[PDB]
């Protein structure tokens, strides 16, 4: 359930220019943040 790190998106942003599910990506990768990349 990690996102490998070796291109990948950083999605940092917290979805505030977001609305849709377009923020969804946002919210799982911050999640994300629990599993320490490369």
């Amino acid at each position: 359930s990690c996102p490998p790190c070796h291109g990948r998106p950083t999605c940092t942003k917290p979805g505030d220019n977001a609305t849709p599910e377009k923020l969804a990506k946002y919210q799982a990768c911050w999640e994300l943040l629990t599993c320490p990349p490369c």
